[PDB]
C-alpha cells in the first residue's frame, strides 16, 4: 500500500501512467471524475449536492468538492490498498483542504508523481487534432498526419484550437504551480521526465515508487 498523488499538465500522459501504476502497484486510482461519479452513484450527502449544481451547468463549490474527497478517502479500500489521487487538488486551497482531510483520517501522503513536459511542446501536441472537411476522418498534426497534408483540407473542434488550448494550459500552470511548490517544500514531489516513450516514463516512475519505502 502507498498513498500517492499524480500531477501533470493536460497531455502529459497522466492517464496512461496512472493505469500502469495501478496494474503494477494495485493502488486505487481516483480521478476527480471518479470521485464525483461515485458520490452521485452512491447518493451520498455531497453527491446529491454536486448533482444539483451539475444538473444546472454550474461549477461545484469547494465545500462540496472537498467533502466528496473526504467521503472517498473514508472508504474501506483506502487504508487497504492505498491510492493515486489524480486531478484533485486543483488549487492550493484544495490542497490545504486535502491536507486537513488526510490529517483528520490519520493518513500520511507518501509521494507525488509529477510528470513534467514543456508547456510550449504540449501546446503543439494538444492543438494537433484535425478533421477532414469532406465527410470522414480524424487525424493529428503530430501523431498521425494525413496523406500529403495541407491545412485547408481540415478543420478543428473548438477545444482543439491553439487559442483554446493555450487558455487551458495557462489555467493549469497558474493553479498547479503553487500546489507543486507546497508539496515540494516537504520533499514529496518526484519530477518525472514526461519527455520519453510510455515505457521509459514508467520505468522512471517505478524507480521512484519501489524506492519510497
Amino acid at each position: 500500500s502507498m498513498n500517492l498523488l499524480i500531477m501533470g499538465l493536460p497531455g502529459a500522459g497522466k492517464g496512461t501512467q496512472a493505469a500502469k501504476i495501478v496494474e503494477q502497484f494495485h493502488v486505487a486510482h481516483i480521478s476527480t471524475g471518479d470521485m464525483f461519479r461515485a458520490a452521485m452513484a452512491n447518493q451520498t450527502e455531497m453527491g446529491v449536492l454536486a448533482k444539483s449544481y451539475i444538473d444546472k451547468g454550474e461549477l461545484v463549490p469547494d465545500e462540496v468538492t472537498n467533502g466528496i474527497v473526504k467521503e472517498r478517502l473514508s472508504q474501506d479500500d483506502i487504508k487497504e490498498t492505498g491510492f493515486l489521487l489524480d486531478g484533485y487538488p486543483r488549487t492550493i486551497e484544495q490542497a490545504h483542504a486535502l491536507d486537513k482531510t488526510l490529517a483528520e483520517l490519520g493518513i500520511e501522503l507518501e509521494g507525488i508523481i509529477n510528470i513534467e513536459v514543456n508547456p510550449d511542446s504540449l501546446l503543439e501536441r494538444l492543438s494537433g487534432r484535425i478533421i477532414h472537411r469532406v465527410t470522414g476522418e480524424t487525424f493529428h498534426k503530430v501523431f498521425n498526419p494525413p496523406v500529403d497534408y495541407k491545412e485547408e483540407d481540415y478543420y478543428q473542434r473548438e477545444d482543439d484550437k491553439p487559442e483554446t488550448v493555450k487558455r487551458r494550459l495557462d489555467v493549469n500552470i497558474a493553479q498547479g504551480e503553487p500546489i507543486i511548490a507546497h508539496y515540494r517544500a516537504k520533499g514529496l514531489v518526484h519530477d518525472i521526465e514526461g519527455n520519453q516513450d510510455i515505457n521509459d516514463v514508467f520505468s522512471d516512475i517505478e524507480k521512484v515508487l519501489t524506492n519510497l519505502k
